[PDB]
């Protein structure tokens, strides 16, 4: 079997992006972020905290025929940027894109710190991780892609996701008419639970390749590019209105600077990301600093692909027994 679902950012900014998912029956439908960089579905759901819901739309179980309540499991989960929830757990029937599994564990939310409640549009995540990273206790309960591997014509999920633009997330087969020229696949380490790989080096605009090694983690779940301050400074030292500003937190630049590209390697590959992508955008509503897509990931300790740099892909997750991931220019 296979599904196919539209993914649609959030913002005008692509801060996140949302899919819809049917769970339940009768069918509910809840827009999630799925992210790469956890192993939890939970959602807003009819038992969170009455005041720590903003427009979002929720899940109520009571309403499933097919839910079930796991007797005894709870979970809790913190995020890289702070935000937190914790709830208990049911199996509901839940879908993506048509594709169907039975038996998924639906973390539904007692509790949701004040970033989710103040998103109306995120009802809540869909992890894509390794199911190391669960947090349910005291069995940790598999990711949807798990639970859907068996039935899927091949062990596969890919993102497509657009620049300021809807794009797509498809399981199971690889849609041959989404990009161009040859995938090329590299490593995955699972031994900290991330789809994480090493590119071969970056290059700035149109200069030298540098091939230097480059450990990080394929995020779907984070909207920036996160790398080593020193390759980050070698790219904003090409663009001359650029400093690093403590007051917002990163290197900012005049909005009206035409950026340069920035290329990562994967093996052979190269992936060129626009500078219009790495344009994050303006500071605040008329203002004339912008925020870049490229910043220093020294204070969260790991280097983050995240959508920045994603969205200039089409990116296969293979989740056969040894897993790889695959990138080819759109
Ligand atoms: C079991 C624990 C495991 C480790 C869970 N995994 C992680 O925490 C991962 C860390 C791993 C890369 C090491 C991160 C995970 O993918 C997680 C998924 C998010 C969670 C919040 C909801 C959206 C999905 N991502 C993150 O934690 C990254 C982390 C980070 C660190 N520094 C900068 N960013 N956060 C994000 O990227 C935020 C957006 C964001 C955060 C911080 C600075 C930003 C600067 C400019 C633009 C965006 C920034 C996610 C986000 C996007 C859009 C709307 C949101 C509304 C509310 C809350 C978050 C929103």
């Amino acid at each position: 079997s296979t599904g196919s679902a539209t993914t649609t950012p959030i913002d005008s900014l692509d801060d996140a992006y949302i899919t819809p998912v049917q769970i339940g029956t009768p069918a509910q439908t809840l827009n999630l972020d799925f992210d790469t960089g956890s192993s939890d579905l939970w959602v807003f759901s009819s038992e969170t905290t009455a005041s720590e819901v903003d427009g979002q739309t929720i899940y109520t179980p009571s309403k499933s025929t097919t839910a079930k309540l796991l007797s005894g499991a709870t979970w809790s989960i913190s995020y890289g940027d702070g935000s937190s929830s914790s709830g208990d757990v049911y199996t509901d029937t839940v879908s993506v894109g048509g594709l169907t599994v039975t038996g998924q564990a639906v973390e539904s939310a007692k509790k949701v710190s004040s970033s989710f409640t103040e998103d109306s549009t995120i009802d809540g995540l869909l992890g894509l991780a390794f199911s190391t990273l669960n947090t349910v206790s005291p069995t940790q309960q598999k990711t949807f892609f798990d639970n859907a591997k068996a039935s899927l014509d091949s062990p596969v999920f890919t993102a497509d996701l657009g620049y300021h633009a809807p794009g797509t997330y498809n399981f199971g087969f690889i849609d041959t008419t989404a990009y161009t020229g040859s995938i090329t696949y590299t490593a995955v380490s699972t031994k900290q639970g991330f789809w994480e790989w090493t590119s071969t080096g970056y290059a700035v605009g149109s200069g030298t390749f540098k091939s230097t090694s480059i450990d990080g983690i394929a995020d779907t779940g984070t909207t920036l590019l996160y790398l080593p301050a020193t390759v980050v400074s070698a790219y904003w030292a090409q663009v001359s209105g650029a400093k690093s500003s403590s007051s917002v937190g990163g290197y900012v630049f005049p909005c009206s600077a035409t950026l340069p590209s920035f290329t990562f390697g994967v093996g052979s590959a190269r992936i060129v990301i626009p500078g219009d992508y790495i344009d994050f955008g303006p500071i605040s509503t008329g203002s004339s600093s912008c925020f870049g897509g490229i910043q220093s990931s020294a204070g969260i300790g790991i280097n983050i692909f995240g959508d920045v740099a994603l969205k200039a892909a089409f990116v296969v997750f293979n989740g056969a027994t040894t897993p790889t991931l695959g990138f080819a220019s759109k």
